[PDB]
């Protein structure tokens, strides 16, 4: 269901039951899954594949013709002028260079997202499934982005950010380069996460600072009432051990692995190993 | 005068004197008052009404096919890109529900502004008259916005945020679902509210704190002398009361209401209601 | 190469070898220089020049019908949105005034950017030579921006607000109107600037402040060794002078003139001139 007034070339290769409102425009190397719909002035550039029942709104621009592709998955929705799959802002970024974008499934990208193909050949910008991409995030080349994130509007993930799943990033966040961010974590409103935020916690305010667990975000996935338990204890060994070990950071982590009443519990094992990983070569460390 | 290139559904009711340029779509259901003007490339969906003489600049968007109604008023501008009467970003929001949002008359939303339609259809997204509202400015689901506010650029207003009148948010105000901002209020730039803002007030930085009154505001806004030297002698009794009544912020607010020299004075009495709001049902208490 | 969809003006001035994309809008009073290329959907109005070689993506509005003009260099490229050369947000902005817009050579200006003319008709927003203004960024009225800048996205630089040479901006940096931005600076993630920052300087976090010299930008931008020592032996002086001259700002800066070993400097003497420059008539004085 095309309308007469769309341009869509010739070798565009679209799927069953696929709608294309006015004044869309569809390049020669675009894919489109079966049910796919564009809305009125929507577009598709490049070397590009959507799934099936994806959905551009109004004024979406995805992909374009720089060598490399946008590879999308089945059931994303892309927002009103929202922009994903272009070139990125790396000044190292080489003329003629392939660059790459790969999108799984279930996303919701909401009206001016920017999402940046990688900066060099050899690497990749990812975005993982059932993502919620909110109003104006910046999603800059080569971040690595796993499943069941929420980002509020305004969130700013700039190059090779990693975040994990499950996290939540409030308003107007901005997150610096090769910053990781861990499962289950919080990014408190405005935060300016300059390190990495581990698993399972929150950081908050100016140039961010850690603040404790997560512990209303591990309440509603499903974590239990000694499971939360132990990783308190744990987060206190760790963080809040105010008379004993000065000027140590390590032996209290070391302190934490031989105590084997809570490096048993899965969580704090996870905990622990997320912390260690800000510490090996060329991480950031964690937020003060 | 309407664009042969143009996508006019024969339904739409088009007031007279309506221009209509290239490349616009006009939906079945749109209503568009007298005198409207249309730019290249501009779009209205749905169940849509908007007021004589209304303003879309190119790529801009008003409504969308879902079900309940965009209903704005008369002398409005739509700038380049703005979206506006969008499904909601709330996960709670249920598929199919009706979803809504007012705007009144002679207000001027700048270029890549989201206003969102309501989380549910009992509740609704309100904008009043002769409101300013600034470039890539984020309205969520139902908020309740007053008259000749000033929001500039990326100010992001969170669900249910209510704003009354005449108020001023500097560039990148974030403010935390659920808060009030009362009449005459100043909000500074990159701030992050997270409470309540009271009638006249002012907050500023990071995790933004209360620093005084809108003192230049009321000045501007024609208050008397003696209405803003009584309001900071208020101000004082309530906030800064370093020596007396320690540990009770309710014994203060009751100590001025006694006082009949400052509460017989109509905007003491309106500010201290305002503030007593903070802390009735549901409501978030005010910034520190 | 005019695709027969884009509707041109019989008037518009189009160069050699200008290529015109499917639903695109020209005017009767723009030139394009010879090489210009337009991607579907792109629009240009009003009286607007483009120089040779540049670029719109899609969706790029350059121009509107206010009187006066929007005049580009040659080799610019306009983001995928981006709305260049509208009406300012200035409420003193009078109706039917001419407001003009002025963009030199090589500039990237990326997705969703908004580049505001004058205020008045004496006045202009002024672009200079290789920048790069990255995703969101907010230019208003008035602005002076000079060469090879590095904006990072959703920089907001308010009316009158000036800025020198080779300075970065990291995300989300907010610059208070009137305020400038001297050579060489740096502006932290999240900062929000109210007074100036000088030549070489470095400025950050919350309501920000001085933290300073930008030493990993002197030391990109060819600096000598000694160069970059006298730099910082007259930071001391002025800044870090914690046990003499009590409350006394420009007696620091008088004994720093009168030091021939480091104001004989060529870098020192345009730094000391740099801080000077903030106290003279109507300038806002320099970040904490």
């Amino acid at each position: 269901l095309i309308h007469p007034s769309a341009v869509v070339h010739p070798n565009a290769v679209i799927g069953k039951g696929v709608s294309v409102g006015p004044y869309c425009t569809i390049g020669s190397s675009v894919k489109l899954g079966n049910g796919c719909k564009l809305y009125p002035s929507s577009h598709v550039f490049g070397n590009t594949e959507l799934g099936e029942s994806c959905v551009l709104m109004t004024g979406a621009v995805v992909g374009d013709e720089l060598p490399g592709y946008t590879f999308i998955g089945c059931n994303n929705i892309i927002g009103h002028h929202a922009v994903v799959g272009v070139k990125c802002q790396d000044l190292k970024y080489k003329h003629g260079d392939e660059c790459f974008l790969c999108i799984g499934n279930n996303n919701e990208i909401r009206e001016f997202c920017s999402i940046h193909r990688s900066s060099k050949p050899s690497d990749k910008t990812v975005i993982g499934d059932n993502n919620l991409i909110m109003g104006s995030c910046h999603i800059a080349h080569d971040c690595k982005i796993g499943d069941r994130n929420i980002f509020a509007n305004n969130t700013l993930l700039a190059g090779h950010v990693v975040v994990e799943d499950n996290t939540h990033t409030a308003g107007a966040s901005v997150v610096h380069q090769f910053c990781h961010i861990g499962s289950f974590a919080f990014i408190g409103g405005g935060s300016v996460v300059s390190q990495d935020v581990p698993k399972y916690m929150m950081v908050a305010g100016e140039r961010a600072e850690l603040r404790g667990l997560n512990l209303e975000g591990l309440r509603r996935n499903g974590f239990t009432m000694s499971e939360m338990k132990s990783l308190r204890a744990a987060y206190r060994k760790i963080f809040m051990s105010t008379e004993t070990v000065s000027l140590s950071f390590e032996e209290r982590l070391t302190e934490l692995e031989q105590d084997q009443e809570l490096y048993s519990v899965p969580a704090v094992s996870a905990m622990l190993q997320s912390i260690r990983d800000s510490f090996t070569e060329s991480r950031r460390g964690i937020c003060k």
